[PDB]
């Protein structure tokens, strides 16, 4: 009877934060080592350029940190078209949830702006931001990061891992359920909620 | 056993909204009939304004949508003290839940900066922003809206009524509980919580 409701994640899953680091990062840093997607491990980036080299860390943030970066990241491939087509579904609940920066002053206000511009401004409505996605009631949760924890021991939602190139080479149990891209089966993930 | 969690809306409940909306419309428009905060009656001052005279509305929206002036709010009486009260209590778990104008613009990115100048970067990690409370899992929620809609229709929450100007003429049924200010008792409602 119930609407199912899903809650979509921002960067990873609408967003192309990766593609759009990576680009920043050869632009602005053209002589220094860069770690390319298909190397990506582990959920921060600034940790793994770190690891490479310890000022590297530094330097990848000040990428994101900066006026226009979130502003201006590509949408991941089809999911404008499937947010769309999910939003429309009947007895379906559509929010983005997603995480802002603690450096917030650059991220908090693109955010909402990025939703308006690549999505609409009725798709503004439902963003939610959060440090804790465990006390947002949903169904089901589509998000690109390994392990989600917070201040509920057992939230209401599944987590279903959105792949990305960061989490790609994760071995996950059997119980956790994947999703390949916008074009794996996403609709049925969809119906077997409802259906319990 | 388990904490008890606790949902505290800003503006008009830590944030002195109206007290500063006022101010803002006889410092811009002098000459204009103004609502005296006595006067205030209904949750949205626009429409109030508009059915004083139907100008006024657009004029009284103009106040809140500039630059500055979620930044700038004063403090509720007494809010700040409470408020980190509160989060030193044991087994105890505070958020910060408040929706944000459809124009985003001046009020997201104002809103973070305004926790972190009164209440600390600590604080800033709290923040839950959201269209619909609804959807958000605490076991109170203290909140001067009268009355709080949106798709969960048995919320997990109860709410708490915060008194202020446009509510306090308000006749509710005895089942809905108030809180006068942060000098009425907050201690012993959460404590009436943690019992069940
Ligand atoms: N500190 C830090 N934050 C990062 C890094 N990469 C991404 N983020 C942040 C940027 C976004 O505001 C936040 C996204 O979280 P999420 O909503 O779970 O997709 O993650 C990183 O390498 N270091
Ligand atoms: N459209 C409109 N919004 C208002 C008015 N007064 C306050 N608001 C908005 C400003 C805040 O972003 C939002 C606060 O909602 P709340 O979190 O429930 O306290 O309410 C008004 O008169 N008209
Ligand atoms: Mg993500
Ligand atoms: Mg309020």
């Amino acid at each position: 009877k119930r609407p199912v409701r899903v809650l979509v994640n921002m960067d990873g899953v609408l967003a192309d934060f990766e593609s759009g680091l990576l680009q920043g990062f050869r632009r602005r840093f053209p002589e220094e080592p860069h770690v390319p997607l298909e190397q990506r491990r582990g959920f921060l980036a600034n940790e793994q350029y770190g690891a490479l080299r310890p000022d590297l860390a530094e330097k990848v943030a000040s990428v994101y940190e900066s006026p226009g970066f979130f502003l201006n990241l590509e949408p991941i491939p089809g999911a404008l078209d499937a947010l769309r087509e999910m939003n429309d579904m009947k007895d379906t609940e559509v929010f983005i949830c997603t995480t802002p920066l603690l450096k917030y002053d650059h991220c908090v206000g693109e955010k909402y702006r990025w939703v308006e511009q690549n999505l609409g401004p009725e798709f503004v409505e439902r963003i939610i931001l959060t440090r804790d996605k465990t006390v947002v009631m949903g169904d089901l949760l589509i998000d690109d990061k390994d392990n989600i924890q917070g201040l509920e021991e057992t939230p209401s939602w599944e987590h279903i891992l959105f792949t990305c190139c960061h989490n790609q080479h994760l071995a996950l149990p059997p119980t956790r359920r994947r999703l390949l891209s916008w074009s794996d089966n996403w609709r049925g993930i969809i119906e077997s909620k409802r259906a319990s």
